[PDB]
This record gives C-alpha cells, structure tokens and sequence, in this order.
C-alpha cells in the first residue's frame, strides 16, 4: 500500500493569488524535485485554486452550500512506500536551509492543514 | 492544464470504519471504474484515513494542533483533461441508478466537501 502526506496551504497573508501561485510553480517546485528524487517519493502533486480552475469549481459544486468547498490555495501531495523517507526529507539539513524558509515566502504558516492516508490509484 | 476534482467523504453514520473502507474499495470502486474509462478520466485516486494509515499521520503530523489534521474517511480525486467529462458522467442514466444509490450505503450524505482545482504533476 502506497502513503499519500497531503498539505492544506493558505497563501501568505496580502500576498496577491498571482504571486502565490507563481513562487509555488516557478520557485518551489524546481526547489522541491530534488529532494523528493533523492527520498524516493513516488509521485509530487500540486493543486491550485485560483482564478483559472475557480469556475470550474463553481460549475463542478454548484447547487452546493458555500461551506462546502474547500478553500485552500495550494494543496500538495506526496505519495511515497513509506512515512520514513518524508520524514528523513524533511529533516535533511540542506532542506532545512531551502524548502523550510521559503515556505514563509508563500504560505501562511500559522495556518497549514494535513493528512496522512492509504491509496489506491487507477489509470486508463 | 488538468484539473482535479476531489471529494471528501464522511462515512456513514454508524457504519464501522472497516465496513466503509471495504464497501468503498471493493464495490463502490469496481462500480466506478467502467464510468471514469468510457468518461476520459486520466487519473482516479481514493485515499483511506482508517487504522492502517493511522500511526502513519500521527507520526507525520507529530507537534502540530489537533485541529489541524483532517478528518475525512475518504477522498476521492479525479483528473480530466474539461469538466465536461465530469459533468457528462454525472448525469450519465446508468450512473443516476448505480454510482448515486450507491453513495448512500457509504457516505453521510449531509457532509460531503468539494473543490476543483488545476494540477502539476510529476513523476521519478
Ligand atoms: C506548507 C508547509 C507546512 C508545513 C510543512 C511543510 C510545508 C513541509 C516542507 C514540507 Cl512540504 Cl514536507 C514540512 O516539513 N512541513
Ligand atoms: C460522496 C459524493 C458526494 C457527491 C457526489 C458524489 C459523491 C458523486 C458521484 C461522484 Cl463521486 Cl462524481 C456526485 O455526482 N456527487
């Protein structure tokens, strides 16, 4: 059974979605492949909810209370074989001094969501 | 740009987790599969937060809030190239009288959560 770590972000507080979505995509992510190459996470996802997917969503829940759509602006998602190589990741020293400070350049760190669950996947 | 549809779950009030897990991955799944084919649906993950994953987001989320995990029993995730292909499976006759019915033997209906959101993707 495969492991999915889920990261509910809130953008950094009076950061613009623009320049959220941007640092996320054109930053952090070139930033993260290497460590998550070098641990053996299997497969990297990210989600975003901006102005581009945000009628799509509405279309998608409409006849939905607003309570019930989810608000974050970025969510990751890292599947691996097991918790260990997220964990000796995060407490890599280099990732300590790259990915660990620049989450402070794009999410509201008084804020973050998370999970840890078993998945199934299918392709076509 | 791929999208994602994610749909979180509550079980069923009163239905025990292990009940629910194995309705959702042994009938609910199989129910679904020839819909997501003939749909266009790239990519269908199911997430289980039971108790074999667990210890596994207890250990990840080890020092943060309890408030701050989320609960959900299951998530489901569906990557498609348009909403279109979504919308279209929905309304499907043959999905109105299987995949529909069939919620109710898992899900508390009353409580399900929703987004749409764009994705990147990448694989090692
Ligand atoms: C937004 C965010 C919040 C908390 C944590 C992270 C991101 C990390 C770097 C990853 Cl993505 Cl593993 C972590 O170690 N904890
Ligand atoms: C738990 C759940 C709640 C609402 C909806 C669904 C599941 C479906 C069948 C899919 Cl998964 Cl597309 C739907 O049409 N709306």
């Amino acid at each position: 059974r495969l492991l999915c770590f889920s990261i509910y972000v809130t953008k950094k507080p009076d950061q613009s979605e623009e320049d959220h979505h941007n640092h996320v995509s054109k930053v952090n992510a070139p930033m993260m492949i290497p460590f998550l190459k070098k641990y053996g996470i299997v497969r990297y996802t990210v989600k975003h909810n901006d102005a581009y997917s945000k009628p799509k969503q509405a279309a998608l829940m409409a006849g939905q209370p607003e309570e019930n759509v989810l608000a974050y602006d970025t969510v990751f998602e890292m599947i691996v074989k097991d918790i260990e190589s997220i964990q000796t990741m995060q407490k890599d020293e280099e990732f300590l001094r790259t990915a660990i400070p620049d989450l402070f350049n794009f999410a509201d760190m008084t804020r973050t969501k998370g999970s840890g669950t078993w998945i199934e996947e299918f392709t076509f």
